[PDB]
C-alpha cells in the first residue's frame, strides 16, 4: 500500500499524533510501519491492539486521542472525522478466473460484485465480460466506500441490480452464497487464487440454518447479544427482540459486550442466543458455540413473527 | 449479598434501565440477578458480556447508557456517579491463621494487612494480637478499606510497624508488601490455617532473568490499556522519551484486553505494560517476549539501579 500519501498526509499537517489500526492479518507490519512514520517524519504513533475484524470495528477510543487514525485493508464504512482509510488491494489477475466463468453462463445479463482486495480490477473484468458479447453491469453499495460492486458479508447492495446472473470475484463461499439468498439469483464464484469457477448453490446453506432454527423450538431463555464495536452495535433491534420475545411467553436478556465470542457466550447459560452484531459470527462460528446462535430473522421464525419462505439474509442495519 | 438493598435503589430512583457487571466467577448469577429485578421493578436490564477483572475495570460504556451500573464482587475505586459496588464479603474464619502466625513473631509492633474479602474481619484479629501483648497497626483511595492492600496498591502498609501480618490466600501482596516496605512478612493463609514468613530473594532473581532477557530486545512495545482504572498513557508516553533518550525504540501499543494472544500478533522484541502490574507478574510465562513492569524497564535501560526496584503501582 501507498505509504507515501501517509507520509507526505502527516508531513504536511505537521501531526503530533498519529494512530495506526489493523486487521489481524496485517497487524505483522504494524511495527514496520510505525518505524517509517516515526523515522520520516515527526509524529508519535499509536498502534491499535485490539483485534479488528473490518471498517465495522474502528478503534474510536485511539481516534480520539490522535491527531488522524490510518486504518488498513478496508474501504471505508461509515463517516468519521478523523480516520483515513487506506485501501490496500490485491496483485493478483482476476481476468483468467473471469474467463473460465464464462463458460457456465446461462443468461446474458451478468452483474458483477467483489472484495475491496479486487474492486479496482472490475472495470477490466466488466471489458472483457462485454467483449465475449454480454452486457455486464456493476451495482453501486455503500456511498461512503469510493468503489462500487463491492460486498460484504452484512451488505449486499452492490448486488440490488438490474441483472439476471452475477459473477462473484474472490475467495471463500460466503459473499456468493448470500447474494444468491438475497437476490435469488444464479450466482458464480470465480476464485482468482485458484483460476477456478463454480456454481453455489444455496441450498445446503438454508438446511443447516433450517436445522439451528429447528433446534432452538424448545428454547425458552434467549440471550439477546448486543456489540459495542463502532458498525455492529444494533440496541434498539435488540431492544424490539426482546419485546417481541416477551409477546410471545419467552424471555430475553441483552448482553452487551465487545468482541462476541463463544467463550464469553458460555459464560451465560441460556437456551439459545439471537446474535446482533457482526452477521458473519452467526454462520461462520456456528458450529463454535454451546447453543443454537440466531440471526433476528431466525428468531423471529422460531417465535412466530415470520415465516420460514420470507428468512432473509442478515445485513448491518443500525 | 444483598439483593433487596438493589430492588430499593432501583425504585428509589426511578430506573428505567439499570445495567449490571460481574466478574467471570460471579457472571453465572447474572440472568438470574437480572430476571429478578425485572420481575420486581419497572428497570430493563443490560448484562456486560465483557471480562471484567475489577474495580479497575468498569464498563464505562455501559454505565453511559443506563440510569445506575450495578458492579458486583470487588470494593469501589474511582468516582463515576452511577455505579453502585457491591462487595463481597468471605466468611471465612480468619481468627486461627492469626493465631498461627504469632508463632513465628520476632517484633512487639505488628502491621495487619488483607485482601478486600478479609477487610471487615481485622479489628478481631487486632484484639487477639494485643491480648498477646503486642501492638498493632492497621493502616490506611484506591484501597478504600484500613488494611486493604490491592495488586497495584501497597498503601495500607505504609505504617509504622516493624513486621506484618498478611492475612488471605497467595504469595503476591506479601511479596509485594516485602519489597515496597523491606519489613518481615509473615503470610497467613486462612483457608488452610498455615502460616510462612515471605521472602522476596527468590521473586527478584525472577525478575532478575526477564530484566537479562530484555535487555537485548531492539523495539519495545508499550502496552496501554483504555481500562477505565488501569490507563496510563501519560507514564507510557515518558517512558517512550526516555528509552529514546538512551537510544532504544519503544511504540505505545495502546488496547482493552492485554493477552499473549493479542502481543503475538506484533513483532517487537520485548514489552513494557502499563496496564494491570498483576499482568506482568502473574501472566510471565505465558508470553512469548518478556513482559516488563515500568520500574524494570528503567532498569534496562540504566535510569534506575537494581537495588532500588520497586514496586509497580497505579
Ligand atoms: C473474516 S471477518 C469478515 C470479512 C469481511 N469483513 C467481509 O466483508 O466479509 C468475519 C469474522 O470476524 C469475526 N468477528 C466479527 N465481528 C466480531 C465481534 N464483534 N466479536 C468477535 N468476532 C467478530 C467473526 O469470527 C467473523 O467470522
Ligand atoms: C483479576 S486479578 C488480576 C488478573 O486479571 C487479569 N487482568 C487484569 N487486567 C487485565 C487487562 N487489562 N487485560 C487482560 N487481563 C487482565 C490478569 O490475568 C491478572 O493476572
Ligand atoms: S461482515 Fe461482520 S466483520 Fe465484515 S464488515 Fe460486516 S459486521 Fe464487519
Ligand atoms: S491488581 Fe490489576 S486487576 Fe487488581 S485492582 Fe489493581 S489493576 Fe485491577
Amino acid at each position: 500500500f501507498d505509504l507515501e500519501r501517509i507520509l507526505k498526509t502527516i508531513k504536511d499537517k505537521n501531526c503530533k499524533k498519529v494512530g495506526l489500526q489493523f486487521p489481524e492479518g496485517l497487524k505483522r507490519q504494524a511495527i514496520n510501519i510505525a518505524r517509517e512514520i516515526e523515522e520520516k517524519t515527526r509524529a508519535n504513533v499509536i498502534i491499535s491492539g485490539n483485534p479488528c475484524f473490518g471498517a465495522c470495528d474502528i478503534d474510536t477510543i485511539l481516534a480520539g486521542s490522535v491527531d488522524i487514525l490510518f486504518h488498513f485493508g478496508h474501504a471505508g464504512m461509515g463517516e468519521y472525522e478523523n480516520v483515513v482509510f487506506i485501501e490496500a488491494r490485491s496483485n493478483i489477475d482476476i481476468i483468467p478466473a473471469v474467463k473460465t466463468a464464462l463458460n457456465l453462463l446461462k443468461a446474458n445479463r451478468i452483474g458483477l460484485i467483489t472484495t475491496v482486495q479486487h474492486v479496482h480490477k472490475l472495470e477490466e473484468a466488466c471489458k472483457v465480460i462485454k467483449e465475449y458479447g454480454k452486457e455486464c453491469v456493476i451495482g453501486k453499495g455503500d456511498p461512503r466506500a469510493i468503489y462500487p460492486g463491492q460486498v460484504l458479508g452484512c451488505n449486499f447492495t452492490a448486488a440490488r441490480v438490474d441483472c439476471e446472473e452475477f459473477i462473484y470475484i474472490g475467495s471463500g463461499i460466503f459473499h456468493p452464497l448470500g447474494v444468491a439468498i438475497a437476490t435469488k439469483k444464479r450466482v458464480i464464484a470465480a476464485d482468482p487464487f485458484l483460476n477456478q469457477a463454480v456454481e453455489v448453490s444455496p441450498e445446503r446453506f438454508l438446511r443447516k440454518r433450517g436445522g439451528y432454527i429447528a433446534k432452538a423450538t424448545g428454547a425458552k431463555i434467549f440471550g439477546i447479544i448486543v456489540s459495542t464495536k463502532s458498525g455492529q452495535y444494533r440496541m434498539k433491534l435488540a431492544q424490539k427482540l426482546k419485546e417481541i420475545a416477551d409477546k410471545h411467553g419467552k424471555i430475553g436478556y441483552i448482553i452487551l459486550m465487545d468482541l462476541v465470542t463463544p467463550e464469553q457466550l458460555l459464560a451465560f447459560k441460556a437456551d439459545a442466543y439471537v446474535n446482533t452484531a457482526c452477521p458473519r459470527i452467526t454462520i461462520d462460528d456456528a458450529e463454535r458455540f454451546h447453543a443454537p446462535v440466531l440471526t433476528p430473522q431466525e428468531f423471529e421464525i422460531v417465535l412466530g413473527e415470520r415465516r420460514w419462505e420470507n428468512m432473509e439474509m442478515d445485513e448491518m442495519i443500525q
